[PDB]
């Protein structure tokens, strides 16, 4: 069958934790009061849950409300442990409480006030370099607490660009990391899907989150929205092999024992990979430098065990530019 991989580093950081810490299903909800809050208005819709502005009408304070539908729902019990277990971490959104609605009869997670993809394509080199350190901030402190996001996108980083402050928020997809353990490839969002997802490898792991923010590097670097853009999941992975190539996409699917769905096929073809200075051109050349290309080539590659991890990005010469 499929080659077997881990995680090369936190490896087995879940392996030594009370149960309680990773075993989400057997931990008991302290449902608060609904009625604390009152809804302002609607920020957005999506497949999982609906977004809302809201305010704790006892303090006056302004408060974010996700209410979630039921596919979401079912597996509250995990995005509460995971954004508990990560509380007070850096650029982790604050869960500030969780409800339930009587009336509706569904529950909703209620999240300290950020302010806030309309930004990404706009902002400066030196901006760019910044905001991505702070986003590694918070993959290293979620990898280091065994936690993998799975879902890292523009829409998922919530910037407050006037006081320079960054969260990573929608945790609904996170999952603790166990080694060895098959995962769902039904996870991250079409463009930023790795290419383990595209080709069903279950056996992945953080390394996931760094190819998705490789891919949200590669479109603000070279203007791009989004970087590879698919039509479908298979053409997905098509718009990777027109960039990063053929030849390394066998040579990755061959160290795995992994087999192409046959449709790939009258599809795919062959392409050579390309030299990151080809999708450089005088409205994105400001932003590219070579530690930027040598930075973003190290976190674009086929094979998950190869990409950078979130602290090895952070020692990267693209960053010595950002204050510390
Ligand atoms: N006091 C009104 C209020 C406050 C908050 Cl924070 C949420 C809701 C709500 C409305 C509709 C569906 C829902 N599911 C879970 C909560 C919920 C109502």
């Amino acid at each position: 069958g499929p080659v077997p991989s881990r995680a090369r580093v936190y490896t087995d950081v879940n392996t030594h934790r009370p149960s309680e810490y990773w075993d989400y299903e057997s931990h008991v909800v302290e449902w608060g009061n609904q009625d604390d809050y009152q809804l302002v208005r609607k920020l957005g819709r999506g497949k999982y849950s609906e977004v809302f502005e809201a305010i704790n009408i006892t303090n006056n304070e302004k408060v974010v409300v996700k209410i979630l539908k039921p596919v979401a729902a079912a597996k509250i019990k995990r995005e509460i442990k995971i954004l508990e277990n990560l509380r007070g971490g850096p650029n982790i959104i604050t869960l500030a409480d969780i409800v339930k609605d009587p009336v509706s009869r569904t529950p909703a997670l209620v999240f300290e006030h950020v302010n806030n993809k309309q930004l990404y394509q706009t902002l400066t080199d030196y901006d760019i370099r910044f905001y991505m350190y702070e986003i590694l901030k918070a993959l290293d402190y979620c990898h280091s607490m065994g936690i993998m996001h799975r879902d890292v996108k523009p829409h998922n980083v919530m910037i407050d660009h006037e006081h320079r402050k960054l969260r990573l928020i929608d945790w609904g997809l996170a999952e603790f990391y166990h080694p060895g353990q098959e995962y769902n490839v039904r996870v991250a969002s079409r463009y930023f899907k790795g290419p383990e997802l595209l080709v069903d490898y279950q056996m992945y792991d953080y390394s996931l989150d760094m190819w998705s923010l490789g891919c949200m590097l590669a479109s603000m670097i070279f203007r791009k929205e989004p970087f590879f853009h698919g039509h479908d999941n298979y053409d997905q992975l098509v718009r990777i092999a027109k960039v990063l190539g053929t030849e390394d996409l066998y040579d990755y699917i061959d160290k795995y024992n992994i087999e192409l769905d046959p449709r790939f096929n009258d599809i795919l073809g062959r392409h050579s990979r390309k030299r990151w200075e080809r999708f450089v051109h005088s409205e994105n050349q400001h932003l590219v430098s070579p530690e930027a290309l040598d930075f973003l080539d190290k976190l674009l590659r086929y094979d998950h065990q190869s990409r950078l991890t979130a602290r090895e990005a952070m020692e990267h010469p693209y960053f010595y530019t950002v204050v510390k």
